[PDB]
């Protein structure tokens, strides 16, 4: 793709904001949890600490590109999940919290980071290496703690998932032509966290009805 053309660099000031914001997002959230979860404060923090540095590599693939990222975008772009997210904290309801971040979020970021790396310029391809397989840890570890923790957790995941997973797929429909732009096909990315989100609830123990019926919430939204 032309990196440099105006088409390009417009829909990069969209796609870089909403990653760098993402990221800082992803920080406060792990920092908040490791309140939340005594046990576990010490990988929190560490997971944390891996989303300041994604924050900072995306601000530097902006940089590289000569492109102005659009944090005003941003942030009206996470808003109603971010807000959701510090409700749930407020509340000290963890479980929803876990979902937001680790589970939904993290399943959309590896979607997305996956179909962007073949599609990326030399400089953001290496740096997006480097972030996805950190993502693959904070799915993990939020994978685990629900899986351990499955039956105490199962009502609220309901909840959390019926309110959220529908603001992750506006989301994802908000995003697509800006995607779209940067050679990100909208049927990949929807099929891609489809699958992800899919199998990580299969995976910490939903049926396949109940995986049908969570998915559906989100679907459904558009
Ligand atoms: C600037 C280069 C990155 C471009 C990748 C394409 C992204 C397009 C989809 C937008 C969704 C991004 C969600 C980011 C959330 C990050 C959360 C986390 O790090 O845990
Ligand atoms: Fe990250
Ligand atoms: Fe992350």
């Amino acid at each position: 793709l032309d990196f440099q053309s105006e088409s390009y660099k417009d829909a990069y000031s969209r796609i870089n904001a909403i990653v760098i914001e993402g990221e800082q997002e992803a920080f406060d959230n792990y920092n908040r949890l490791a309140e939340m979860l005594p046990d576990q404060r010490d990988e929190l923090h560490k997971l944390a600490k891996m989303e300041q540095r994604h924050m900072k590599g995306f601000m530097a693939c902006g940089k590289n590109l000569s492109v102005t990222p659009d944090m005003g975008f941003a942030q009206k772009f996470f808003e109603r999940l971010h807000e959701n997210f510090k409700a749930a904290a407020a509340e000290g309801k963890v479980v929803t919290c876990l979902l937001i971040q680790s589970l939904i979020i993290e399943c959309f970021a590896i979607a997305a980071y996956n179909i962007y790396i073949p599609v990326a310029d030399a400089f953001a391809r290496k740096i997006t290496e480097g972030v996805v397989r950190d993502e693959y840890l904070h799915r993990n570890f939020g994978e685990e703690w629900l899986k351990a923790n499955f039956d105490a957790s199962k009502a609220e995941l309901e909840e959390a998932n019926r309110q959220n997973l529908p603001l992750v797929w506006l989301m994802l429909n908000e995003v697509a032509d800006d995607a779209r732009e940067l050679g990100m096909e909208r049927e990949s990315l929807v099929e891609d966290f489809m699958i992800a989100y899919g199998e990580a609830l299969e995976n910490i123990g939903f049926t396949t009805r109940e995986i049908m019926r969570m998915s559906a919430y989100g679907l459904a939204a558009v």
